[PDB]
Order: structure tokens, then C-alpha cells, then sequence
């Protein structure tokens, strides 16, 4: 019934009925005009008739090494290149934010209630003919038949990239500090009420779980020591409420800090590294104020860690993912001069487009011996065993598998699979084509243009029909990867805004608070801006373990 | 102890100890080097040696008024000249926030907890000599002593500026949103979450609370009718908590959203217009929207509701206090190609500067009757009693004291004055002067410089002895009123960034926000861009009692 419910509303306008069967388009400042922000501005005419394609740029990007080279060492150059990728990347986001789960128009409700993930597109009216609006049948394909028609994998697919384990399980880590979803209220609400990177799976979501982990003696997070390694405490003895299954017979369940990091060892691992890392910086700002007390040496050696986790996920991690041959900078600088949001909301749909379980393997081999799934899941006697330096080696050497491309879905997470599919379908989401459209990409007209080959696609067709009714979680997966990468431009163009927003719109990165005396002096200002996952594991592991986020 | 007790810290620089009797000054971006960021740079002089003092220009605000009326009509010009104001105020306060009652440096606490009111101006440490960091005496004069010496008022002085009740009690109502010391963790935490203007003060603190309070049909709010006139609902209907003194009758125990407007008929006045105010707007709403429902009609109300709110304050509220020629404007767009951060947090400075007592009268004097503050207080038979036209047309006719100048403070409300003196005190304040220094004002060499007489003054020095060792709460109402003035410079320079950041940095001003389509349409867009203190009456109130924030 919703007159709004055919999306008609074009580049970016907003769309309102004004009347039962009436709508209008908010075109302001969308650089076009008409009934549905269609024609463009003369200006805007220009523009597009200049927008180098994602493809394009994604060309020039990952060639012409040796021109690349050369700007590298270019400062300035590249200084000015990074900015103008920080600025229309996170041109992108809305903030502040605006609808959610539950609204499809603005609201303070929408804006405030911190609980929520934000939406970058709203939903479906709930008063919608069909699921995506308008177009397609009384209903989706079922999400079994995707699950398996296209999803899961038979033949393990490697990546085409080289992301090992180290990598794999570092994203799975990392993005778990803002992924948190509140099941107790349903998918689109957090539990993450910081909406960033706060390493509140370090230190803790809540100020009463953080003391329970703290040691109050120099800064430091509880920890204990078996053999003479250092690792978290216990559930046992910080009392923090840990998910673990019965049998485990305590003494290995761990505390750390996410109530989750215990159902997986290679998050326990680097749970434990930067449990280790806090520690260090600890020491470090100790060694620089004698005078210093305990809260002081925690708050500053938290904002430390913060900034190291940027700094290696824009240059190491993210750089990686890109194979850009320009080198990314973390240089919260190149916004000084630009309009920037220092805020950040995380959406829902960063969520799914961050669901990569076709990273996993079919055995995680941690040198000597393989395992199954069901033998990995909540043992940390695993970890125990190895030891960390043996199991940064093992998982340095260790592709993960491609995520975009097809049917690599791990048949073990394949509940979560299609659950990510059931879901998307609860928070009433768009299509892919629509979402498409809201990153300033060209819509796919067809699954077999989607997929870059016909098996699947013709398969997908039989399933969606419409390709502008094919839904953004599954696509992401069963999409043509660009050349011999991990990706395609959806999950790209889709994810590197809400990733930047969410890495350069911290606090930390502010004027006020970039700063050296914001983190005990120029010395710990520099374990920020010299940070990386090969000094994050050779400073925390027995041996200084070479690492990377490539199995060579 | 603290190596920085001493604030030897200049022109913005931070104070780090680096060793136990050594400091360090972050001097980043200051302008200024050197140890203790004293030498401005080449750059700097020029400014210094170009900058109109806040009198200064002061003036040729109040004066020149028929040059101003010519710029008033040249819009480019207007607007080229708010947009100045708005970005060198706001450039004032710190976004993100740093500092609170108990962090004296930036730490994740003091930046995360909204729990906290943010500061301007970090404590002093607890360890450190005097009070006031170094300087003084080991205490600080008795507060009972300067309450009674300087502040308590004899004579009833007027405002000179014209100041009615509409405006003391727009002003009581108005910061009463954001100022709600949570008084069960202490002065420096707030029970305004929202920080700022969410009209959490009509439509209730939380969900649970608005839900009690609305009516669930066309987004209106409950209300019930006595005369033939609207009014809140009871405490006993809706079930919302409200302060109220056990001999209150019910019946007229009124419910509003705010726990404490029922302490004051002044205050429920305003309670009963703005609700009427919404519903005003629901049925505004429906009549373009018969397909719209509830929460709907509801959220978007809540949604104009605060631009007026924004509004009014700006061209009605503030530009009275200003008495400047110029027509200040509340336009967004200002705002629009500047680098501005659409966020905020109530910092305790602000609800010190915002304790203006002094404009209460000795009696309420509602046309024929006058009261007494305990007939008055808690007192809503009286405002059935005449019932708002006869009130409006009351208050619209009746002086508020003189915020500064010196002893003014109604003897009633002196446990609240010396309140502040303590707390202030509690909340390790620093120096009125360290807060001049702060928002680039010049310091008082003098409590005889301070007061713009000598009376007081010395009367003051009697007591705090060196100048800079004064009070920055005393100092506001006893400190020398530019002219014909309500305030001095102090007060509008310190308040001014926080007022103008507060109001500007919401949501609805950002530009994903800030469009016809964010309101129900270019209708609701007007209500809110045609708003005023007038019109909030003239469509409320039963005549359209004339009203203004100044006394004819
Ligand atoms: C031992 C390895 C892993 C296991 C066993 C695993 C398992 C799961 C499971 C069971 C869920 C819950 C789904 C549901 O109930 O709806 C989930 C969610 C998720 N996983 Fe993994 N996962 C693993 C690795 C990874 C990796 C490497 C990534 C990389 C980004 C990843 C990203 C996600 C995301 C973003 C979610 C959603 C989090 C939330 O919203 O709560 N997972 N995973
Ligand atoms: C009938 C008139 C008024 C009465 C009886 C009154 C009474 C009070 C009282 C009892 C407090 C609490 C102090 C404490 O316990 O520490 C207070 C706080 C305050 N009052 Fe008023 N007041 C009135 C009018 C005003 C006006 C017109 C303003 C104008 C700005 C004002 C501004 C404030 C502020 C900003 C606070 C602090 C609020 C907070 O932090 O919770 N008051 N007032
Ligand atoms: C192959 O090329 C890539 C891959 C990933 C990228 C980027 C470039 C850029 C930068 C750029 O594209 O210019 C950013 C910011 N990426 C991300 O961090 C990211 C993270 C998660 C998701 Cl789901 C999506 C993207
Ligand atoms: C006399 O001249 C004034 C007085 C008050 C003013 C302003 C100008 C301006 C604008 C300007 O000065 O340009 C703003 C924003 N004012 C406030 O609203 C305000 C409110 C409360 C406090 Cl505590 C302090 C200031
Ligand atoms: C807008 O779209 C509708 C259908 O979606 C169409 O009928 C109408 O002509 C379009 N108008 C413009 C200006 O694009
Ligand atoms: C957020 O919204 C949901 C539904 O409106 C509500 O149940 C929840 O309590 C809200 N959370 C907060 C913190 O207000
Ligand atoms: C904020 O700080 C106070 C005191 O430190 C604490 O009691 C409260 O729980 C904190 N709030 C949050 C959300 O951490
Ligand atoms: C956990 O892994 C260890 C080492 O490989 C193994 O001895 C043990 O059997 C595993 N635990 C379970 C419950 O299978
Ligand atoms: C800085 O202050 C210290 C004492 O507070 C003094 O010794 C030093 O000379 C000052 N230097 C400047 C440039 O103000
Ligand atoms: C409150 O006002 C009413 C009506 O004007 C009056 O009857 C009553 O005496 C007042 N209450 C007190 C305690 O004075």
C-alpha cells in the first residue's frame, strides 16, 4: 500500500507519500532534479561524464607498479592521495545516522536509541506487495535452496589473494568488537554501544566487567602464567561471565574481555596477544612515569592499543585486502583541513557484508596436526598445546579460502549461512541493485552479469527470476571476483566506506586528542604510529614468529 | 604534587608530568612554543595584533544600529556574518569532549561515559597545595560568607535590559532539558544522556517513560481538559513518576515528562504549551498525511518541535540577550561548507554560567495577586487559576532581575546560590581566571577590576586576597555588567561556544537531516522555520496574549 514501496525515488533522494496512493521525492542535494531526482544538475552531468568506473580505478590502483613506487615516496603525493580516499570513501556514510530496524524515516528514536545498528538503506514497508518492495514473487527464493544451490562449498577454494590465517582470524577478532548482535532482542540491535573501535573485546563491554578484568597494579589487565607464558585469567578467578560450553573443565576458561572468545582458539590467540600488549605498553609508560598510577597507565595504555589496532588495520590488514600497490597511511592528519564526522553508527548491512566464513578452511592445521571443525571449537588446550609462536607459524602458512567467487561456504557454518540469509530477510532489507545503486554503482541486469559465468547464475535465475530481486547477502558471495582477488566491487564498494567511517571517525583521531601528550608523551605516541601485526606478534610471542596477513 | 598543580600551561598547551617534580606542555597546534607555549608564532603575532577585543566589538554590535539595519537586509551579507559567529563560538568547545569530574587527562572514561557532564577545564588535581591548584590559602573563603557579603540581593535590582518572566521561565524550562544533575552519583554526572536538545523535557527521559505519556492516537500526546481548556494528564493516569509534595491533591499533580516541573507553575506553564504545541503539529501533520499513523505523526512532532525549540532560541531567546542590532538567523545551512561536528556533551562549566537565579523577582506576581515563593512553588491551582492567557499577559509584563552587577540573589533560593559556591568547589574548579584565560579573554588583575566598583571588590579581596584566586560561579554575579547589561563579559564569552554547539551541534542540522522531506514535507519544514516565542503563544493560548522576552 505504501505509495513508497516501489523504491521510486532516484539518486539519493528521499521518498515520502503525501497521500494514500501519493509520493514525493526529496531531492535536496542530491545534484538532481525531477520526479524522481532523476535529471541532473548541468554540473552533474559533468561529473558523471568524468567518474572513472570502480573497475577502472581498481585497475589503475593494483598497476603501473612502478609509477606507484615513486608516489610512495612522494610524501606530499601520497598524503594528498590517502586524503582523498578517507574523504569519498566516507562521503558515503550518513552522520549522524538516520533509520534502522525499525524506521524507515529518520526519527530522534532512530538517531538516539544506541541499541540499534544503523541502516544505510531503510527497510521494506512492512505493507509491501512483495519482500523487495514491489518487484518479484509473494516470496524469496527458499534460503535452503540458495544456501546449497550456490553457497556451500565442495571443493575448497583457495584465496587468490594469500590471506592466511593470521589474517582470518584477525578480522574475525577485530570486526567482533562492534559486531555484537543482541540476540536477545533480535538482528538489528547491537550490543556493542560504543559502535567503533573502543576494544571493549579487550578490555570489556561495561565498566563493571573491566575492573573484574584489571589487575590494578601499573595499568595492567589481570593475566596468569602456565609454563612460563603469560595468558588470560580465569573465569574462576576475575568472575567474568564467559560463554563456555559445561564440560569444559575450567582452568581453560579464560576471561579476556568479549563474553564469546573462548568458542574459537585463534580469537583466544590473539586475545591473549594483545592481552599481552596492553602489558607491554604498561611497562613502557611506566618506565616514563614513576609518578603514574594504576587508572592512569590503564586509560592511556587503552587509548595506545586503539590507535596501534587502526594503525594495523589501515596499513597491514586493510592494505592487504586491496592490493593496491599505493601504501595506505594512517595519518588522522589529512582531515584536518577537511569536513569530517568525528562519530560513528555501525549498520547493519556492514554486517552481513563483513559475514566472511568462507575465509575458514575445511581443518585448521596447526603444525603436526589437522582439525575439524568440531575438534577446534572452544578447545584452548589447543592453544595451550602449540603455544602461540607454534600457531603464529602454522597460521602464517595457512591460505584462507575466497570469499567472493562461489559456493565456498564451509558446510560446518552453514546454519550461520543461511541464517545470515533468514535474517537479512527479518530486517526487511533491499536488493542488491538497490544497494548497488546507493554506492554510486551501475545495477547488475542479470545474475549471469552478477556471477561472471552461467552455471550459478542461470541456477541463481531459476531461483530470483529478476535479477533486481536477488538479494546483497548471497550476491556477495556468488559474484565475479575482480582478476585474482578475494572480492568484487559490491563488497568493496559497499564495505570501505562503513570501514574508514568507522576507522577515522574515532575520537582518538581528533585534533584535541591526535596529540602526543594524549597517550604519555612522544614515546607512546610512537607504539601508535610505528604499530604493525609483525611487531604486534614480535613483541608478544616467544620468538619474534615472522607473520603476515600472507601465506607468502 | 602533581607537577602540574601550577596550571603552567599556556595558550591551550597540555600539562603532562614527566617525572615526579618535572612537567611537560603539549603545545600541538596551540600557535604558540616554547616551554611553557608562551612564544606564539610569527603567524600568531599577526592575529594577536589584529583581534578586537569581546568589548570592542561588543560595541559595534550594540551601536551603529542604522549600518546594521542595511546589513540586516543584504542576506549574503547576514549570512556570511552568522555563519561567522557560529563557527568561531563553536570553535570554542572541545568535540569530541575531553575531561570530567574525575579525569584530569582525555582517557576512553572520561570520553565514553555519558553519564558524566563533560568539562572545559580538567579538575585540579587532588593532590595539589590550594584548592585552586598553587595559589591562595590552604581553603577557600566561606562560602556562607561570600553568599551573604556579595551575592544575597537587598534591593530588588531590575534587569537592565528588559528580561520578563516569559524569558526567565522560557530560560528555566529551556536548560532544563540538559541540566539534570543526577544527585545520586554526585554534581559532575548528569541524568540528561541526551546531552542536549532533545525535548527530553516534554516527551519524557526514556522510551518507557514517553509511551506512558503519549495518547497512541495520531502521535499525540495525553492531555485532559479543564474549562475548555488542555492540560497535562495526571501522574495517576498516565503512571509517570513526578516530584511532587505528598499535600498536593492529585488532580493536579501533572505528569509533562520532566520529573520537577511541578515544583514550579512557571515551568508547568510551559510544560502545557509545548504539549499543546505538539498536538498542534500531530493534527498539522494528519491533514497531509491521512495515511500516516502514530508513531509516525509522533516522531516527526518530535522532530519540529525541536527546530523551533532551536529556533526561537537563536532569533527570539538569544538574540534578546544579546540586545546586538544584528538579526542573528538560525540557518543550517550556515554551516553547510564548514567543518563543523554535529555532536555535543553538556559540560559542568555550563550549568554553572547557567544558574541565573538573580532573575527571579521577591514576589510572583500573577495580575492582581502577587506570591510569595512558597505560595507559588508547587502551586498549579494557580496556573488553573488564571489559566495561561492571564499569565502569559502577566509574565510578559514583569522585569527579571539583573543577572550580574552584584547582590542580587533572592534570599529563597540563597541554599541553591551557596549550593553551587560548594559543589563548584567539590568539583575541583579551577580559577575564574584560568576560565578567562581559557576562552582568550584577558584576565582581572584585580577583584576591583572584576567588579567595576570597590565596594564589593574590596570587599571580595577580603576575603580571596589575590585576584586570580577568585571563584569563577561568584565572580559571573558579582562582575561589572557591560552597560545597560545583564551579564559582563565573562558570562557571554564562556557561554556563548557552549550555547551556540549545543544548538547547532543536533542532528537535525546536519545536512542528511536538514530537508523538507525530514519533517512530513515542506508544511512541517515551515512550522519550524517560522517559529517564535510569539506564535508559540498566538497558536496556544486562548486569546493571542501578546508576549516577548522583554518587558515592553
Ligand atoms: C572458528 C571460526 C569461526 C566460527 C566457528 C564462526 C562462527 C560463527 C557463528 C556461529 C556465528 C553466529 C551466526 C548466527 O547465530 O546467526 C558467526 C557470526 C559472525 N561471524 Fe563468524 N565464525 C568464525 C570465523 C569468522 C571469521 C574469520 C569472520 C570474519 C569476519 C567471521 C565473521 C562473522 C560475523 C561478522 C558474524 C556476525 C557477528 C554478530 O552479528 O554477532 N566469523 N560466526
Ligand atoms: C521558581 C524558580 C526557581 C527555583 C525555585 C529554582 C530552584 C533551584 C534549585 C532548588 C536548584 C537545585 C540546586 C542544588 O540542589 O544544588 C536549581 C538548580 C538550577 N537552576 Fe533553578 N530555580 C528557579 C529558577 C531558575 C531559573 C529561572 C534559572 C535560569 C537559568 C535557573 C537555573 C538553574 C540551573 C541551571 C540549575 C542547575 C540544574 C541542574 O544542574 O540540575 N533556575 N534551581
Ligand atoms: C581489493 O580492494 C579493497 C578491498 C577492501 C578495502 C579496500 C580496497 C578499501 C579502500 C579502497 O577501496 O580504496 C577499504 C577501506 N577496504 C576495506 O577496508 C573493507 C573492509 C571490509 C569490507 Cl566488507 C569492505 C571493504
Ligand atoms: C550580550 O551579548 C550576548 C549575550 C548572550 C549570548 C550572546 C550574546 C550569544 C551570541 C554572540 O555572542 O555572538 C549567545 C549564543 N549567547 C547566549 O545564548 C548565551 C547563553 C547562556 C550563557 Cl551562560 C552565555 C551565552
Ligand atoms: C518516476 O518513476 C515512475 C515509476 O517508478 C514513473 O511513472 C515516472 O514517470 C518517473 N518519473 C521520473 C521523473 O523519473
Ligand atoms: C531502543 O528501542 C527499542 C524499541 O523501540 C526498545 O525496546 C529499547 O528499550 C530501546 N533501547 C533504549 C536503550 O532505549
Ligand atoms: C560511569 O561512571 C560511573 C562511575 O565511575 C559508573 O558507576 C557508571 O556505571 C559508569 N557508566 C557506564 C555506562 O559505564
Ligand atoms: C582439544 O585438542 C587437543 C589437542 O589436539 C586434544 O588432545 C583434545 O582431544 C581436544 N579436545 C576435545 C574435547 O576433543
Ligand atoms: C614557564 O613557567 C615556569 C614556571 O611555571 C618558568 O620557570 C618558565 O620560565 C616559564 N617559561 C615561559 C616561556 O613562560
Ligand atoms: C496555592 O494557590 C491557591 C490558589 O491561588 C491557593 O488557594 C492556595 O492557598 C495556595 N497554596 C498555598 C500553600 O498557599
Amino acid at each position: 500500500a505504501n505509495p513508497c514501496c516501489s523504491n521510486p525515488c532516484q539518486n539519493r533522494g528521499e521518498c515520502m507519500s503525501t497521500g494514500f496512493d501519493q509520493y514525493k521525492c526529496d531531492c535536496t542535494r542530491t545534484g538532481f532534479y525531477g520526479e524522481n531526482c532523476t535529471t541532473p544538475e548541468f554540473l552533474t552531468r559533468i561529473k558523471l561524464l568524468l567518474k572513472p568506473t570502480p573497475n577502472t580505478v581498481h585497475y589503475i590502483l593494483t598497476h603501473f607498479k612502478g609509477v606507484w613506487n615513486i608516489v610512495n615516496n612522494i610524501p606530499f603525493l601520497r598524503s594528498l592521495i590517502m586524503k582523498y580516499v578517507l574523504t569519498s570513501r566516507s562521503y558515503l556514510i550518513d552522520s549522524p545516522p538516520t533509520y534502522n530496524v525499525h524506521y524507515g524515516y529518520k526519527s530522534w528514536e532512530a538517531f538516539s536509541n544506541l541499541s540499534y545498528y544503523t541502516r544505510a538503506l531503510p527497510p521494506v514497508a512492512d505493507d509491501c506487495p512483495t519482500p523487495m518492495g514491489v518487484k518479484g514473487n509473494k516470496e524469496l527464493p527458499d534460503s535452503k535452496e540458495v544456501l546449497e544451490k550456490v553457497l556451500l562449498r565442495r571443493e575448497f577454494i583457495p584465496d587468490p589473494q594469500g590471506s592466511n590465517m593470521m589474517f582470518a582470524f584477525f578480522a574475525q577478532h577485530f570486526t567482533h568488537q562492534f559486531f555484537k548482535t543482541d540476540h536477545k532482542r533480535g538482528p538489528g540491535f547491537t550490543r556493542g554501544l560504543g559502535h567503533g573501535v573502543d576494544l571493549n573485546h579487550i578490555y570489556g563491554e561495561t565498566l563493571d566487567r573491566q575492573h573484574k578484568l584489571r589487575l590494578f597494579k601499573d595499568g595492567k589487565l589481570k593475566y596468569q602464567v602456565i609454563g612460563g607464558e603469560v595468558y588470560p585469567p580465569t573465569v574462576k578467578d576475575t568472575q567474568v561471565e564467559m560463554i563456555y560450553p559445561p564440560h569444559i573443565p575450567e582452568n581453560l576458561q579464560f576471561a579476556v574481555g568479549q563474553e564469546v572468545f573462548g568458542l574459537v582458539p585463534g580469537l583466544m590467540m590473539y586475545a591473549t596477544i594483545w592481552l599481552r600488549e596492553h602489558q607491554r605498553v604498561c611497562d613502557i609508560l611506566k618506565q616514563e612515569h614513576p609518578e603514574w598510577g594504576d587508572e592512569q597507565l590503564f586509560q592511556t595504555s587503552k587509548l595506545i592499543l586503539i590507535g596501534e589496532t587502526i594503525k594495523i588495520v589501515i596499513e597491514d590488514y586493510v592494505q592487504h585486502l586491496s592490493g593496491y600497490h599505493f601504501k595506505l597511511k594512517f595519518d588522522p592528519e589529512l582531515l584536518f583541513n577537511q569536513q569530517f564526522q568525528y562519530q560513528n553508527r555501525i549498520a547493519s548491512e556492514f554486517n552481513t557484508l563483513y559475514h566472511w566464513h568462507p575465509l575458514l578452511p575445511d581443518t585448521f592445521n596447526i603444525e603436526d596436526q589437522e582439525y575439524s571443525f568440531k575438534q577446534f571449537l572452544y578447545n584452548n588446550s589447543i592453544l595451550l598445546e602449540h603455544g602461540l609462536t607454534q600457531f603464529v607459524e602454522s597460521f602464517t602458512r595457512q591460505i584462507a579460502g575466497r570469499v567472493a567467487g562461489g559456493r565456498n561456504v564451509p558446510i560446518a557454518v552453514q546454519a550461520v549461512a543461511k541464517a545470515s540469509i533468514d535474517q537479512s530477510r527479518e530486517m526487511k532489507y533491499q536488493s542488491l541493485n538497490e544497494y548497488r545503486k546507493r554506492f554510486s554503482l551501475k545495477p547488475y541486469t542479470s545474475f549471469e552479469e552478477l556471477t561472471g559465468e552461467k552455471e550459478m547464475a542461470a541456477e541463481l535465475k531459476a531461483l530470483y527470476s529478476d535479477i533486481d530481486v536477488m538479494e546483497l547477502y548471497p550476491a556477495l558471495l556468488v559474484e565475479k571476483p575482480r582478476p585474482d582477488a578475494i572480492f568484487g566491487e559490491t563488497m568493496v564498494e559497499l564495505g570501505a566506506p562503513f570501514s574508514l567511517k568507522g576507522l577515522m571517525g574515532n575520537p582518538i583521531c581528533s585534533p584535541q586528542y591526535w596529540k602526543p601528550s594524549t597517550f604519555g608523551g612522544e614515546v607512546g605516541f610512537k607504539i601508535i604510529n610505528t604499530a604493525s601485526i609483525q611487531s604486534l606478534i614480535c613483541n608478544n610471542v616467544k620468538g619474534c614468529p615472522f607473520t603476515s596477513f600472507n601465506v607468502q
